[PDB]
């Protein structure tokens, strides 16, 4: 089997994307947030506090013939964002752009913590980093992808995130039409339950590429790029009056800028990021101040290579026995 689902940026500065999921039967369709940095499955629903629920669509299991409570189960999940969500467990069926999955964990929150509130485009998190991590007790779950695995086509999905534009990801295949030149693979760890992998280097601009090993994880649903202190120090030294600002908290630049690409490195392969892709707009409305899209990772303890860096590239997340992740240019 095979599945392929558009997924859309929520707001006109790609600050997070979300993809429409069928849940139940019959189905009430949840727009999620596909995350390959977690691994639980959790949506907004009829048990959501309601004061912690503005605007967004509800999964209420109690219309759902295929609901059946998982007795017992509960699950409680932190992001690195400071975020929070928790609840108790439902299993249902799960269809993903034609894709389903029967049994699938669906985790149902009575408690969200304000960002999710606050944010109505986003009915949910669709966990895709390793099972390892999911938050279920006392029985940990399953993610959709490791659940859909065996029935895929081939034990893969991709991630083709469109830059102010919708994008795809697909199940179970690898669409040849969607890249250009060739996919470089290259090595994961799962050690710490992330699509962790190491970049070859880097270059700002036309400027000398830098070899030097970066590690970090392949994450759809953090939005920024993150790199070490020394990296994201070169990249804003080239924009004028770009500065590190502790009340904004990270890099901001004029607005009036026009930005420097980024290259990271794939093995002996190059992924250019362009500088429109790094503008996250005025701080707040009417501000000449911009957000940086590149900021440090300093304090985070992880460099994350998330929607800024990922939108570049056409990604296969390969879930082989051995994992490993490709990235081709687009």
């Amino acid at each position: 089997s095979t599945g392929s689902a558009t997924t859309t940026p929520i707001d006109s500065l790609d600050d997070a994307y979300i993809t429409p999921v069928q849940i139940g039967t019959p189905a009430q369709t949840l727009n999620l947030d596909f995350d390959t940095g977690s691994s639980d499955l959790w949506v907004f629903s009829s048990e959501t506090t309601a004061s912690e629920v503005d605007g967004q669509t509800i999964y209420t299991p109690s219309k759902s013939t295929t609901a059946k409570l998982l007795s017992g189960a509960t699950w409680s999940i932190s992001y690195g964002d400071g975020s929070s969500s928790s609840g108790d467990v439902y299993t249902d069926t799960v269809s993903v752009g034609g894709l389903t999955v029967t049994g699938q964990a669906v985790e149902s929150a009575k408690k969200v913590s304000s960002s999710f509130t606050e944010d109505s485009t986003i009915d949910g998190l669709l966990g895709l980093a390793f099972s390892t991590l999911n938050t279920v007790s006392p029985t940990q779950q399953k993610t959709f992808f490791d659940n859909a695995k065996a029935s895929l086509d081939s034990p893969v999905f991709t991630a083709d995130l469109g830059y102010h534009a919708p994008g795809t990801y697909n199940f179970g295949f690898i669409d040849t039409t969607a890249y250009t030149g060739s996919i470089t693979y290259t090595a994961v760890s799962t050690k710490q339950g992330f699509w962790e992998w190491t970049s070859t280097g880097y270059a700002v601009g036309s400027g000398t590429f830098k070899s030097t090993s970066i590690d970090g994880i392949a994450d759809t649903g953090t939005t920024l790029l993150y790199l070490p202190a020394t990296v994201v120090s070169a990249y804003w030294a080239q924009v004028s009056g770009a500065k590190s600002s502790s009340s904004v908290g990270g890099y901001v630049f004029p607005c009036s800028a026009t930005l420097p690409s980024f290259t990271f490195g794939v093995g002996s392969a190059r992924i250019v990021i362009p500088g429109d892709y790094i503008d996250f707009g005025p701080i707040s409305t009417g501000s000449s101040s911009c957000f940086g899209g590149i900021q440090s990772s300093a304090g985070i303890g992880i460099n994350i290579f998330g929607d800024v860096a990922l939108k570049a590239a056409f990604v296969v997340f390969n879930g082989a026995t051995t994992p490993t992740l490709g990235f081709a240019s687009k």
